[PDB]
């Protein structure tokens, strides 16, 4: 029992993690098989991240200048190429210790851990979701640029997000491993506003099911609600729209605890309304909305 | 820029975890150097576990019964021992990924991190602290016994965990790795119930001063508090006392702010008294109190 925000054991990527300098800035790079991805803006000086020709930029650079170091021992660099927003570095060292891999492109509402890394080292590792204005909530300081998030299947690390910037609001933006950011952002400094930080309404039920799961069933009411209804009240809170996409992915979750998912919208939909009257749930004083249906089976079952 | 609940980066513990099977009963071990440690109700059956002697249960064991396997190869034992709730298997064989290690006994406030696992696999990593009754809450499923807690300075760990059982509240109990329980419980299951569960203030300190680092300064007030007005506030509200040595601990977060701790202190208490209005602070609509002032350093300065 017990539920808490739990990360992926963070071993398999920490075994990626390389330092990555151009010039006088330094920040993370991933090293797998025999290819570095970085973010691009390595190339820029403070000044020139105001407005980069990234390209323009890219022709003064050599492989020579990009220094790559995995631990203490420097990696000889033997190509470079720009990907969109990423830098690959060809390297002439495949990585010992690279896991089996995939690079995924991550829908808005989906959950990942993040190995904050600076100098090529592993400081911390935190869930996250993407966030449906395409923005993450992460704790990166200067030179955390270049960690990445992911998640693993067994043995399997699919890379889905990479550091790139931190907006002026203190929300953060990135790219997937081809380099594309997730939303509209762009690795230039200058002015990015987010949009709407909606609630993702599927997680929150998911943890609502947690929740039961668990033994925290205060919130149960004797209601229950359509998608039609419930999605009136979602708009008012800025919650997602719930589809039956949505009820199908939290199926699995609705028959363990025997609560049909339209019941606990109903409950969901009484909690938005009514508000926690100062309780919690699962430690909690905001429903919370950084878990997935999946990853709430996956702690309920204790996939390894 | 930024907040999360971070968790030590697992690799380094990830090496070291392995299966231990006796009889029936399957749990998870530490292998440090040729010496496996798990918690000794491995030796139970689910019946014995009502009023075992451990002692005259471990008469009937010998080094063969109990199976230790590393990822998908068996080790061999050659000797084990009974130090208090914890079992130490001798191996013919040392640990190649030991990193560097202590043992260390937390206090109740202190913090760390989980690597949960099941059949000696990592599932998951999270960031824990010992309650001031003496248990965590955690997210433990039946196979995660043997799971540890611990704390990283550079390369060394610092193992202060070994779960061992869930009380009959959803709450957590465990030793540290010379075999001793935190707090009063007993590894039996019998009537076991946990002390109250004070607020940590010291660390809910901390982790409004990282409020501040952070942008988030809507609670700051004009007004300061004395430690003995501010600790009559706490024992109202099941908040452990302040004491000066937390002030002092708190002196580097005060500088960096300019916030004198008796001035964060009269925010704090003003928080108790008038509640969030349906605020929130760092994405929290509680006040958070699993962070101690050397973790919001670190997270605040980037150390890896």
């Amino acid at each position: 029992s017990g539920f808490r925000k739990m990360a992926f054991p963070s071993g398999k990527v920490e075994g990626c993690m390389v330092q990555v300098t151009c010039g006088t800035t330094t920040l993370n790079g991933l090293w797998l098989d025999d290819v570095v991805y970085c973010p691009r803006h390595v190339i820029c000086t403070s000044e020139d991240m105001l407005n980069p020709n990234y390209e323009d930029l890219l022709i003064r650079k050599s492989n020579h200048n990009f220094l790559v170091q995995a631990g203490n021992v420097q990696l000889r660099v033997i190509g470079h190429s720009m990907q969109n927003c990423v830098l690959k570095l060809k390297v002439d060292t495949a990585n010992p210790k690279t896991p089996k891999y995939k690079f995924v492109r991550i829908q808005p509402g989906q959950t990942f851990s993040v190995l904050a890394c600076y100098n090529g080292s592993p400081s911390g590792v935190y869930q996250c979701a993407m966030r449906p204005n395409f923005t993450i909530k992460g704790s990166f300081l200067n030179g955390s640029c270049g960690s990445v998030g992911f998640n693993i299947d067994y043995d399997c690390v699919s890379f889905c997000y990479m550091h790139h910037m931190e907006l002026p609001t203190g929300v953060h933006a990135g790219t997937d491993l081809e380099g594309n950011f997730y939303g509209p952002f762009v690795d230039r400094q200058t002015a990015q506003a987010a949009g709407t930080d909606t609630t993702i309404t599927v997680n929150v039920l998911a943890w609502l099911y947690a929740a039961v799961i668990n033994g925290d069933r205060w919130f149960l009411n004797r209601f229950t609600t359509t998608l039609n209804d419930f999605n009136l009240v979602a708009m008012k809170y800025n919650y997602e729209p719930l589809t039956q996409d949505h009820v199908d992915i939290l199926g699995p979750l609705s028959a363990q605890t025997g609560i049909a998912v339209l019941d606990m919208c109903a409950s969901l939909k009484e909690l938005l309304q009514n508000g926690m009257n100062g309780r919690t749930i699962l430690g909690s004083a905001l429903l919370e909305d950084e878990f997935t249906p999946f990853d709430v089976v996956r702690q309920c079952s204790g996939v390894t």
